[PDB]
């Protein structure tokens, strides 16, 4: 859920999870176009992961799962069901992806209407 997502990102990265609430073309609700930078690419991959999760009958925004932060690393506990395993994997992935990125203020609160119609395909 959003709680785990915020927590996992906060656990590994150098900045507040809120820094990615509205950034570039993909960090934030929905998203399309050309990912503006490394951070935006992390969000694109995360959007893709969440979509796969949603198609599997999971609820990315609220489905709770067990995890732990040890030495700034996300540990996904033994998953009970597939959805818990998938979501933790998704959040763990974006948290790791964002950890070594540089933040570009020009993309903070970037106007979504400037984002192109075509987006990169999901893996
Ligand atoms: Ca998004």
């Amino acid at each position: 859920g959003i709680l785990e997502l915020a927590g996992t990102v906060g656990c590994v990265g150098p900045r507040t999870p809120i820094a990615y609430m509205k950034y570039g073309c993909f960090c934030g609700l929905g998203g399309h176009g050309q990912p503006r930078d490394a951070i935006d690419w992390c969000c694109h991959g995360h959007d893709c992961c969440y979509t796969r999760a949603e198609e599997a009958g999971c609820s990315p925004k609220t489905e709770r799962y067990s995890w732990q932060c040890v030495n700034q690393s996300v540990l996904c506990g033994p998953a009970e069901n597939k959805c818990q395993e998938l979501l933790c994997k998704c959040d763990q992935e974006i948290a790791n992806c964002l950890a070594q990125t540089e933040y570009n203020l020009k993309y903070l609160f970037y106007p979504q209407f400037l984002c192109e119609p075509d987006s990169p395909k999901c893996d």
